[PDB]
Parts: C-alpha cells; structure tokens; sequence
RNA sequence: CACCCGUGCAAAAAUGCAGGGGUCUAAAACUGAGCGGAUAACCUCUCUAUGG
RNA sequence: CCAUAGAGAGGUUAUCCGCUCCA
C-alpha cells in the first residue's frame, strides 16, 4: 500500500549530518541511490539510476520511481523523526530508547547512525522465531511421555550442555534425592516406546536393522534441544548468554552427535544415488549414446537434488503434458511407470534447453513475460510443445518401450560401475563441513511439523539475507562492521545463509520407524475412544495377536484389522500421533462448542465431502449437524448397525483434523505469549545494564513496567496515583502518552504477583493446553482461539489457587470467569501487565481483533 | 483495522485530510514468468480394509 | 458384483511461506 515502497524506495537511513536512500537491487540486495546533506542532494548509482528526486525538503523528499507504473511518492526526513512541532536534526532513537546500550553490547561502541539498530533488530528477532518452534519441539518431545493425569513433569528444564553424560551417569549411586529423579525420568524416556515417531533423530541403521541409538547418543539429543529451550525462552547471565552464537565451544559428545544426525540424509542421497536411481541412470545411458555417464549422473543429480538449473523461466511440466497430450501414453497400461517415465521425459527436456535450446528457451520466457491473457499462454505453451514432440519422439518411445516388464527388473539388480570423482564436486557438503548452529537447527526440525519446517528454514533465510544486505551497505559507507568477541557467529552470516539455503533444498518431515506398529494401533485405540477390560499387560499381547507382524491382517475381523489398516497408515494419524497426548485428544473433543466452532476454518469443500459421506441445507446447519458427529463419535467394545459404524469409521479423518487444526492454532497463541516473556527478561537486562534500577525480575514480573513507569512497590501495593509528570519522565516513548500510562497503571494495580508467577510458568511449561482435558469441560460459547486460550489459561490458574489466599481483585476475575463460560476480558489484561513497557505488543496480547493478524477485528478502548 | 512519526487546516487539545515507519506487533516491498516445501477439494489408474 | 474408507502414481483448482529473473 504504502506508494514510498512501490516507487522503489527500499530504505531511507540517516549517519551523521547526512540522509542515504537505497532502493530495492536484485532480491533483498540494497543498492545506494542519493544522499542528502541539508536540501542539497549528490546523486550516487550514476550508471543504472532506480528513481530521481524532484523536489528536496528539509521535512521530506519527493521522489518518482519505474519500478511497476510510474508512480510517485514522497518520504519522511529520518533526522526530523521526533522534532516536529517540538535541536531539529538528530538521529533517531527506538521507542524502548535502548539504542546506545544494544549498539554498545553488539559493537564495541556507540554509533551515530541508525543503520546498525535495524541489523541488532533482525538479530533479536532471529532469536524470537526460535524460541517459538524450540518449545514447540520440546512440547512434543515432553508429551510423548503419555502421561494419563494431569501433569506438570518437567525433564528438559535443567539439562544443561555443561555436564556431560559421563557426569550425569554418576548420579545412579547419588545420595541427593533429586539426583535420583532426575536420572529416573532420563531413563523413563529413553525405555519409551514413542521414540520411534522419531526414528531419524533416535535411531540409527545398523540383513541389517535401525535400532534405537546409544544412551549417550540419546540424552546428548535430549540436552541439546533442552539447552536450547533454555537458551531461547530464558536470558541466562555469564557465557551462557552466547551459547547459541558460540556453539564452536560444544563438548566433543554433542559435537559427534550433531554430526551424526545431519549425516543421516546426506548419505542417504549422496552415497546411494547411483543405486536409488539405477533404472533411469542406465535407461538415459542408452538413450544418450554420445555423451559421458560421468556426467549424465552429474547432470541428473543437479535435476534431482540440488536443483539448481530447473528455473529455467517456464513450466517442463506443462510443456510436457502439452507435448503428450492427444497421444498413445494416456492409457491405462503405463500409470506403473509413468513416476519414472514423465520425469525422464523432464530431464531430457531440461537437457536440451540447458545445452542445444538455449536460444529457444530465452524466446519462450521473453514471450511469456509480455504475455496479456490466459489464452496466449496456452497457445505458445502448445507451440513449444508440438516442435518438442516433432524433436524427442524417437527418444521417447525409446525410453517407454524398455520401461516395462522384466527389463525394469533387469536393469534394477544389473550392477553399474560409474567413474564418481565428477559428482563428489556436486554432491552437497556433509556434516564435517557445516557449521553448529545450522546442524542444530536440522536437528531441531526433526521434532516438528513439515509446514512448521519450511516456516523455520524461510526465516532464517529472510533473517539471514537481511543482516547479510545490512553489513554490506554499511561497508560501502565506511562505517564500522566488526562486532565484539561475543557475536562473533555474524560475521560469516553469508556462508550461514548459505549453508542454510543448502538445507532447505533436501530438509523434509520426520520419518516414523517401520517397527513402530503396535504402539501406534494402541495410540489409534486411544484416541478414538475404543476401550477394552483387558489390562496393559494383556492389551500388548491382544495388539500382538491381531498384527502377527509386513502386516499380516486376519479375515473378517471388522473395526479390529480396519483400524490396523486404514488408521496407522492415514497422514492425519501420523500428524496427531505426535502432537498431543493420545489419551487426552478423545476428552476434549467432546467440547461441542469447540468443535462446532473448529469446523468454521474447515474449508466449504472438505465440509461437503464429509456430510455427504455422513448423512445420506445450508452450509451453517451442515456444519452443526456434523459437529455433534465429531463429538460424540463411538465404536465397539474390545442394517442401521452397519450404517452407524460405517458413518463413524467415515468422520475419522475430519475428527482427526479437527483436533490437530484445534491443537496446533492453541500452540501457537501460546507461542506469541512465550515470545512475550522472552522478550520482558531480554529487555529486563538490557535495561539494567543502561542505569535502571530495574530489581529482580525472577521475583516479580511486573518490576520492569514498574521501573520504567517510574513507580515502585510499598507494603506490597503502589501507593502512586496519576500524575501528568510521570508520564513525561518514562524510560521509554511507549509510555510517555497520559491515557495508555493511565491504563497500564490501573491494571497493574489489580495483579497479584503469584497470578503473574504462574503465569509465566504455565505459558513456558504450556500446561493450559497440555490439561486442555480438564481445563475446556465447562465452555458456553467459543468465539476465537485467543478466548479459548485464556479460557483455559484462567481455568487453570482457578484450579490451582482454589485453596491459597485470594485477594480481592483475582477472587473478582475469578467469581466473573465461573458465572460466565467464557474468559474474562479484564483477568487478561490483568495478568498480561508484564508487558506493559511494551505498549503495542501490550495492547495485541490483551484484546482481541488485534491480536490476529488474519483476523482483525474491532478494539474496544 | 492497532501504535508511533512528518506536513496542511479548524483549534489551546485533540479532530478532520493526505503520507511514512526492517530502526512498532508474529508484521518493510506493487506486477508478470517461474522454483522448492506444505495443506485442502475434483478426475483417472493401482493397492487396501469395512459393509449389502 | 455394488457402497464406503484409507494409502501410492499422474494430472486440475484454490491457499500460505521463502527464493531466482524481468519490468
Ligand atoms: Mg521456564
Ligand atoms: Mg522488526
């Protein structure tokens, strides 16, 4: 929207005297345009100029740039920010004013530029989208313990990379009791038979086996993805502070570990490329007779692998089945090799426009990018096509005539012996080449979710391309880029970017363990509700019985072997599986209201399928109607008859979405929370360093807003009113404005310390959501995911404080929160005062509309 | 449809207009041609399992 | 033999995140 940026104005910084403008080069590269000293402007990039100024101002520059349609625009003077109507040429400060103590912690000194603050900025936010994913890692890592009752376990809290597992395996003979628990809970997990939903973290493969790895192997994953919760939600003081960013200083154990998980996939598609791709290999040797195999592997693991030259500038596929359309391969005798048979077809098109069609290829891309309607393309598009055909129809008969019967086979166990040297300079960097942080982070996506991995990786990137284009803008200018001995890892933040790029081209979801059956059939029983009299000593061998396991179903044993093999197999499972504890998704689904109001999101198509597929009229009674399906779904004990089974072995999927969909979206509100305290004690210590006396925070989380507000606690209330003086002298620009200083003051003098405290502790051990069992029983109506959230945050905080003293204050929320099912509108910006000195991030974190970004709603006060 | 900042005009403190903000929040960037990952329907084959 | 379910292969149509090239 805003026209400054469509015009081409990337950028508007300001060093000394002196204003820089950039605009937007090639992706995120910045390139300096003009500089402004005093309404006097001295153009730069003299060669390829991106917009020129047509009048300069002390109060802001026009500008007209051609970057899209002519557009032009008109930006603000950076050294006039805060000296309006009130000396008036200054750089800018932040609006916490932590400015000088950031710039003096990551450089040696101060600057007088505000191009540096922004690169600080990216570098904090990389530990914000961090800190999010990591205790969702260590969410399900902790969840896979299966603990039936309510649950405040807490295993991952201490482990600490300073002990290794050679001290930690002295603690068998301790005479300190918590010693004992400690290795007791290690030894609990590693015996769980759940770590297999993680056989590419927890197993390695060595017919041979994969069997579950060595003890050490196992607690030196564990310490890791622990100390790394660590490291991001909390702010410890000392060299622990720097652990992500010195991860060079790793014990040896860690170090081997790390290696050995990142070299999983690695080798996998390095090592046996040449015998995963046997087939094709051979089959494009005989097809392109003159050229040197050497190479072809070469060639087809760039196609495969890497992916480097495949932006070839249009679409192979399309070209393809516009090339095949009309012909003999559409029957129904070549779908069991067409996997094979259309991606040989792709390469031999990507071959000959990278080598003989260059030319060709260059005019199709020009002509596609003047391209005016959909008509056009699909013309040009069949143009292309028909001179492919008419150029590779001998190739491709070939290839599909010794792609069936028992030359496939011939050609799978015939051995190749294949000069290598060629695609060793290919083949992607292994582990003894990649640096800590990004091995952490691949180990780290091993616990999480395949969209959630892309997320992670593609904001790293962006993170990473950011700082990168900021370090480099500041050495055209001659300014200062060497940061102290502490955050050092920055300065090879483009082989970072690298590297990191390199891992999103091959990272993919974890992979279950195929001797992982039993286990999951039990977890399938479980989260349907199927119940059995027998005990947990008998259930296994019953389990053990029906599988004989590589399956091996009975006949007509009904719900028993369809479960076996329509459930365990379903993508839906193997997603829930490992996110939420089995035994407690099945009480929570019995939330109508919560269902009901899940199946809002459900897209109108998935909807329509699953009430076709139930009842046999609009899309709102539809969707009630088979909310109350979801909920109360039922089966056996371990016409119409029939007809009731089949309905519910139907809805099994979307009960499956519906609960994930349900668990995941609570996840993350409950990460913007987590975000929220990571960044009260970040800032807590960055304001101590800067000369507040900001107390101990551990104590009390409210002392920050209460030191930057300028009040402080006596006989354990505030005996300050309002006053227009103390809004002036805030710390920060956030609280300098009378009503929203008003507000924050009189909600924070309706908090308890110990409501605060648990919190905090329930937000960062995410027990509202891991007691969502007990904490939905009782919902009227649910309009969003942030009411549900509090709901349940508040019910828990009830539940816990149901015998300690209770001030007035949080027994009031607490008496409004039972009379009304729903959360209480005050309770929340109540308990949410920890974030006050951030006003914005305050205000988005109490009310909701503008707590969604995709769904922004009215903000009342 | 949030917060802050610039300018113009009523006005004694804020409103109305029009803009800017990687240095505000999970939150800087218009269009076309594509690439990778993920999800959700529909069509056609193959392999399943439940039922009449 | 028909109904329903779930997987694998190939296409089609939305949607989100990131990246390359051009204007
Ligand atoms: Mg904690
Ligand atoms: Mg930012």
């Amino acid at each position: 929207k805003s026209m400054a940026k469509a015009a081409g104005v990337k950028s508007v910084f300001a060093v000394g005297n002196t204003v820089y403008m950039t605009s937007f080069g090639r992706g995120n590269d910045a390139v300096l345009e003009q500089k402004i000293v005093d309404t006097s402007h001295e153009p730069l990039n003299i060669d390829d100029p991106a917009y020129q100024l047509n009048v300069v101002t002390m109060n802001g520059y026009s500008v007209t740039g051609h970057r899209g349609e002519t557009v032009s625009a008109v930006t603000d003077n950076p050294l006039r920010r805060f000296n309006g109507r009130k000396p008036e040429q200054s750089v800018p400060t932040d609006m916490l004013c932590l400015k000088p103590t950031l710039e003096k912690k990551f450089f040696g000194k101060e600057f007088d530029d505000n191009i540096h603050i922004q690169l600080i900025y990216n570098i904090l936010d990389i530990e914000k989208i961090l800190a999010v994913y990591s205790t969702n890692a260590i969410y399900a890592l902790n969840n896979m313990s299966a603990d039936e009752n309510i649950e405040n376990s807490d295993f991952f809290m201490k482990r600490t990379t300073d002990e290794t597992f050679d001290d930690f395996e002295k603690k068998k003979e301790s005479t300190n009791s918590r010693e004992k628990a400690d290795f007791d809970a290690f030894e609990k997990f590693i015996g769980n038979y759940r770590l297999a939903y993680f056989a590419d973290a927890f197993y390695v493969n060595k017919k041979a086996k994969n069997v579950l790895r060595e003890d050490k192997e196992l607690y030196s994953v564990l310490t890791l993805i622990g100390k790394l919760r660590h490291w991001c939600v909390h702010s410890e003081e000392g060299r622990a502070e720097f652990w992500l960013y010195k991860l060079d200083e790793l014990k040896d154990d860690f170090k081997n570990v790390l290696d050995v998980v990142y070299n999983r996939p690695v080798e996998e598609i390095n090592n046996r490329f040449i015998e995963n791709n046997k087939v094709n290999i051979q089959i494009l040797g005989s097809v392109y007779k003159n050229t040197d195999i050497a190479e072809l592997v070469r060639s087809y693991y760039e196609f495969l692998i890497t992916k480097k030259y495949k932006n070839m500038g249009f679409s192979i596929k399309k070209l393809r089945e516009s090339m095949l359309e009309g012909k003999g391969y559409a029957d129904k005798e070549y779908d069991s090799v067409r996997n094979k048979l259309y991606q040989m077809t792709d390469f031999i098109l990507y071959t000959g426009y990278i080598n003989e069609d260059s030319d060709r290829a260059d005019d199709l891309v020009n002509t596609l990018r003047s391209s005016l309607k959909e008509d056009d393309k699909t013309t040009v598009y069949c143009k292309e096509a028909d001179y492919l055909w008419k150029k590779y129809r001998e190739s491709i008969r070939e290839v599909a005539d010794a792609l069936d019967g028992d030359n496939i086979k011939k050609l799978s166990k015939s051995n190749i012996e294949i000069q290598e040297d060629k695609l060793r300079k290919c083949f992607i960097s292994y582990a003894d080449s990649v640096s800590e942080f990004t091995k952490l982070i691949y180990l780290l996506t091993r616990f999480l979710s395949g969209k959630e991995i892309n997320d992670l990786v593609t904001t790293l990137i962006n993170k990473f391309d950011n700082i990168r284009s900021f370090l480099e803008i500041m050495d055209e200018l001659g300014l200062d880029r060497t940061f102290t001995a502490e955050y050092s890892f920055f300065e090879g933040s483009t082989k970072y970017l690298a590297e990191l790029v390199e891992l999103n081209s091959f990272v993919k979801s974890c992979s279950f363990d195929i001797n992982a059956k039993r286990t999951m059939y039990r977890d399938a029983l479980d989260i349907l509700g199927i119940e059995s009299d027998k005990t947990e000593e008998d259930i296994e061998k019953m389990i053990d019985n029906i599988l004989q396991i590589d399956k091996k179903l009975k006949k007509n044993n009904g719900l028993r072997n369809f479960i076996a093999s329509n459930v365990i197999d379903s993508n839906r499972f193997k997603y829930l599986v490992r996110y939420g504890n089995p035994k407690k998704i099945r009480e929570t689904a019995k939330c109508k209201p919560a269902v009901r109001f899940v199946l809002n999101e459900i897209p109108d198509a998935q909807i329509e399928r699953y009430y076709e597929a139930c009842c046999p009229c609009s899309a709102n009674k539809r969707r009630e109607k088979l909310a109350d399906m979801i909920a109360e779904i039922k089966f056996e004990n371990f016409t119409s008859e029939a007809e009731i089974k089949r309905k519910n072995q139907a809805i099994i999927r979307l009960y499956l979405t519906v609960m994930y969909i349900m668990l995941k979206n609570l996840v993350n509100v409950n990460a913007r929370y987590v975000i929220a305290f990571h960044c009260v004690e970040r800032d807590t210590k960055l304001y101590a360093e800067s000369g507040l006396e900001v107390g101990n925070i551990e104590k009390n989380k409210t002392n920050l807003t209460m030191a930057v507000m300028g009040v402080k606690l006596e006989n354990g209330i505030i005996k300050t009113e309002f006053d227009k003086s103390f809004a002036e002298n805030a710390a920060n620009r956030y609280l300098r404005n009378a009503r929203w200083y008003k507000l924050i003051l009189d909600n924070l003098k309706k908090s308890e310390r110990a409501v605060v405290n648990e919190f905090r502790n329930t937000v960062c051990h995410l027990n509202a959501i891991r007691n969502i069992n007990i904490n939905i029983k009782e919902i009227k109506e649910v309009e969003n995911y942030f009411a549900l959230y509090h709901y349940l945050i508040q019910k828990h905080l009830e539940n816990r404080f149901a015998d300690k003293k209770v001030e007035r204050d949080t027994g009031d929320f607490i008496s409004k929160l039972e009379e009304h099912k729903t959360y209480c509108k005050d309770f929340v910006k109540a308990y949410c005062t920890p974030f006050g000195y951030n006003l914005v991030r305050y205000k988005n974190l109490t009310i909701d509309g503008l707590f969604d970004k995709n769904y922004p709603g009215k903000d009342d006060s």
